[PDB]
């Protein structure tokens, strides 16, 4: 069944899992390695078990697709995703006089008098982000995060590449390569940065005329993050294709510690005896053709008939 | 069995592969996407069921390890696994007065009054790096290769990062780190170069007192190179586990496009009918700490009691 590789690994991470300290405190239980595979000429990844927006992915891709590092482009469709990467400079800034605000968190998480101080300066600061052409300039422009590093990649003397548009052209003219890449991975910038990313390396592979993907993710949460991730990914591999004009293959999903913090236990315990349901199928736009160009309605989703959603906790 | 993961690989590609065009001609039935997982607390992933020679795999690796990008060293210790990449420069130069040579990579393959100058004119190249401590600096110093890209990868502005023992010391210090990478991927330099590495990037992990190293490789020959590149990481995780002093865990070999030319079938067929032996020990130098200043004598394999090798035309 489609999603049966996901609950095949929270099923496993439990089991097998293996205490392990972490950026918290709160343990997860990891497993390092680990591939899954998903074949996209089935139905869309989505999660049956557990309700997903689909809206929050697309966007938060098409914001990658076009290059872009900037809030703004987010907040416009509601999609908050990154607040809190962009909210954090403004508060820790000069500009910024206010509340003390010192890494919130989880100072929020279990605080009520300051979980709705934060919540209004936040709100505050979206606001700030959507109207002010000025400050959305220096505060909600994020620096390097993915629409950065595959498509504007800065180079040693000047420049920047796009990386993804020279992919995408060497599968329009090369298809059977192995050299086939785009990483996020940068080594100089990866010392001193908030989230080094996550979904390190991509690598696409053509066969007898059908697209496919892997992932390399260095770090998953089981929980919150693959569920997403899953969809993101295998929502490029399918507008990528439709690019290069090629049928759709697998997604697979390689993973370095893939993990369940502790406080979802109980939730994926609860999701793991869900009946999987029928995937949903996802129908592109029949006459745009360069992807970059997308917008949200050239991509429109059928069938995603879900379960509820499960609540929980979340990072740190 | 320790090598099981690798024939399984083997049978694996031929029973399901399909038949992909290449860089040459020389189809390979491959796959993409694959891991394979070796408990190293078990043996040394030396294949036993083809002979090969430890010696050329781990003096590649203190190659690798000293930072080196130059063939002398290499000679030094009859290593000639590279010359070719390096002669390639030479005589395609113009200090280079002499034959002819446009890419004998397959000129030579099957045209003997030429695989006989080519030779001579190779080792006359070789005596040439060893003995002309100039002539080595432009023609033996190959540029970019892995001893570069490991630890000094180059900048936007300047300097030159050792990002491997960097790593090292986030081992030494932040053991539980699920962001521990190492990557060879350069996408400036990616465009316009030799072999885009195939060992992209790699990762380590620490559970409970042992360490483990996954490889991303996005392009592999089953044949000819995976039964070296497996000795290759597994000497590595073993060495900077000693450094770190931790216990050892597991390799996993993750894969993209994994591969197995058409003029190789006959051969990993038979290799397939032995029965694999027990595998062979590691002692590692009990008083050497730093591994970056290790030498042959400080690593020797024992019980590597192999079946005879296998012969098998090769690249171009
Ligand atoms: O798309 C995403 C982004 C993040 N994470 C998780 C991985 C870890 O749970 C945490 C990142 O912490 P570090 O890996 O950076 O230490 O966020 C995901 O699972 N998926
Ligand atoms: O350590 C190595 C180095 C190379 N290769 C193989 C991969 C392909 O068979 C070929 C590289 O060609 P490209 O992948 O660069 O196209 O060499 C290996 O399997 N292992």
């Amino acid at each position: 069944m489609l999603e049966q590789p996901y609950l095949d690994l929270a099923k496993k991470v439990l089991d097998e899992g293996h205490f392990k300290p972490d950026r918290t405190h709160t343990g997860t239980y990891s497993i390092f390695g680990h591939q899954m595979r998903f074949d996209l000429s089935k139905g869309f990844p989505l999660l049956t078990t557990k309700k997903v927006p689909f809206g929050l992915i697309k966007s938060q891709l098409l914001w990658f697709l076009h290059g872009d590092t900037n809030i703004r482009f987010l907040l416009q469709h509601r999609n908050h995703i990154w607040d809190e990467w962009a909210f954090e400079k403004w508060v820790k800034s000069d500009e910024y006089h206010g509340p003390d605000m010192t890494d919130f968190g989880h100072r929020s998480q279990k605080a009520p008098e300051f979980a709705a101080v934060y919540h209004e300066e936040m709100a505050k600061f979206d606001d700030r982000v959507l109207h002010d052409d000025a400050f959305a300039a220096k505060y909600g422009d994020l620096g390097l995060v993915y629409g950065s590093q595959w498509r504007a990649w800065h180079t040693s003397k000047g420049d920047t590449i796009d990386q993804l548009g020279d992919v995408i052209e060497q599968i329009k003219t090369h298809p059977y390569s192995r050299r086939l890449i785009v990483s996020a991975w940068n080594p100089e910038d990866v010392p001193t940065m908030a989230l080094p990313p996550c979904h390190t390396l991509y690598q696409f592979y053509v066969n007898d005329g059908k697209l496919s993907l892997q992932l390399y993710q260095r770090s998953a949460d089981i929980f919150l993050g693959v569920p997403f991730n899953i969809a993101s990914y295998a929502l490029l591999t399918h507008l990528v294709a439709h690019e290069c004009g090629l049928e759709v293959g697998e997604f697979i999903h390689t993973f370095g510690d893939a993990h369940l913090y502790v406080n979802h236990l109980d939730q994926i315990k609860e999701q793991l005896s869900r009946t999987p349901r029928p995937a949903p199928t996802l129908q592109l736009n029949p006459d745009k053709h360069d992807i970059f160009d997308f917008d949200m309605k050239d991509i429109k989703l059928l069938n995603y008939d879900p379960y509820p959603a499960i609540k929980a906790p979340v990072a740190v």
